[PDB]
């Protein structure tokens, strides 16, 4: 037991935004959120990191979360939050063709999206 979080679930779409054929950067869920002011509380992928690292950073083939035992995964940072995406890279990745300019579309399926919100 790291730290304390409560207990969120849905079930819908995500956006992100795609780099030279691949996503390397979280937006939302649901919605696409605007990233134009100083922000830097995200993990930015861009810089830095690649699509093949934010599929290992908060999506996964199979949902074995708890909000407790990521003491023992990559996740015991004892963040404010996280938002795992349960998904294939598949529907993530071909959501964009061609994309060099740094953007891309929210998706329109409904994958499982397991949240967690820390508890002071």
């Amino acid at each position: 037991r790291p730290c304390k979080y409560k207990l969120k679930k849905s079930t819908n779409k995500f956006c992100v935004t795609c780099e030279n054929q691949a996503p390397v950067h979280f937006v939302g869920v649901g919605s696409c959120g605007s990233g134009g002011s100083g922000i830097f509380l995200e993990t930015s992928l861009s810089a830095g990191s690649d699509w093949l690292t934010f599929q290992k950073k908060h999506i996964t083939n199979t949902r074995d979360v708890d909000c407790d035992n990521i003491m023992s995964t990559n996740l015991f940072h004892c963040k404010d939050k996280n938002t795992f995406i349960y998904s294939r890279p598949e529907p993530v990745k071909a959501i964009c063709k061609g994309i060099i300019a740094s953007k891309n579309v929210l998706t329109t399926s409904e994958f499982y999206l397991s949240d967690c919100n820390v508890t002071s």
